[PDB]
């Protein structure tokens, strides 16, 4: 149960700017059948995260894939990245005739989704389910860095605020698929609430818990693998809004890119991380964590951000 209530916080960005960050495949968000919102990882645009995987895969499952691309490559303040997602849900809910829609994410995208659900009450009734691949709700433990990299560092003011506002418990029916061998997000090894991808009451699927302790998929493989596809398909189709254990097993433990992808898509899916690392190298960097927006500050009093130590808010 998330703590924030009442009106949504204001957006810092103009609506036209937020709208500009949203695209659907062969459709307008104003008029779309069975949309799915895809939220990308750090260092990528929507197409860079999903062209080689969930865009074609969700299409083949009968959805219209839509995505956001917060600039620059999800490297700015995670709070701003979230504005794009919240606006997108508002748009896609209305544009599909006031019908709930699923949200599917990679990496930071899951944190963004959960942040949005925690602090923007209006979208809680508009998101049908969340399917998060390698999310980093507790950040990661792995001299200037990107704004959103600060925020995704374990111990950050942002992850502190998410936790203290109730965001480590699922808000909509949620499936989290992740890997103990994740080379970007740790800790992920315990198959328990210690894991960064874990949400209380969520369907938390550590790949090694199903496939065995020596099964290996990395941060990108968590999104792209055939195993990941089978879990994702289950979560999307399920009447409970969560993946079901009966829908997948040891025979689905294929670590290679999803079977239904074209050879070209498979190659691109395998190389998913490279453009992200390049964007991070070349992107904005600073020596402090971005300030929390007013709505989040009450939940991280005592933490230090760029402007200083967060104090109680009247």
């Amino acid at each position: 149960m998330a703590l924030p209530s009442g009106s949504d916080p204001a957006f810092s960005q103009p609506k036209s700017v937020l709208d500009a960050g949203l695209t659907c495949q062969g459709a307008s968000p104003s008029s779309v059948s069975k949309p799915i919102l895809l939220v990308p990882g750090t260092g990528t645009t929507g197409p860079q995260s999903f062209d080689s995987n969930w865009i074609p895969l969700s299409t083949q499952l009968g959805y219209t894939p839509c995505w956001i691309s917060p600039p620059p490559f999800m490297l700015n303040d995670t709070q701003v990245n979230t504005e794009y997602m919240v606006n997108a849900i508002t748009a896609l809910y209305a544009g599909s005739g006031n019908n709930k829609l699923p949200v599917l994410t990679w990496s930071q995208g899951g944190l963004v989704a959960q942040w949005g659900l925690t602090f923007f009450p209006s979208i809680r009734s508009k998101v049908d389910r969340l399917m998060a691949f390698a999310p980093d709700y507790k950040g990661t433990v792995l001299a200037v860095s990107a704004p959103s990299v600060w925020q995704q560092t374990t111990g950050s003011a942002l992850t502190t605020a998410l936790r203290n506002a109730g965001g480590l418990t699922q808000i909509v029916p949620t499936t989290n698929l992740y890997s103990a061998t994740d080379e970007i997000v740790q800790p992920q090894v315990s198959n328990s609430p210690l894991d960064s991808s874990y949400l209380f009451n969520g369907k938390n699927v550590q790949a090694q818990a199903v496939c065995g302790p020596l099964f290996v998929i990395d941060h990108a493989g968590s999104l792209t693998s055939q195993f990941s596809y089978v879990v994702g398909r289950s979560a999307l189709r399920s009447t409970t809004g969560q993946a079901r254990s009966a829908d997948y097993g040891i025979t689905d433990c294929n670590p290679l890119p999803a079977n239904d992808l074209t050879p070209e898509q498979k190659v691109a899916a395998a190389a998913l991380l490279a453009p992200a690392a390049a964007a991070i190298v070349a992107g904005p960097k600073q020596n402090c964590e971005p300030d929390l927006m007013p709505y989040a500050r009450p939940f991280a009093v005592g933490k230090r951000t760029c402007s200083g130590i967060v104090t109680p808010l009247e």
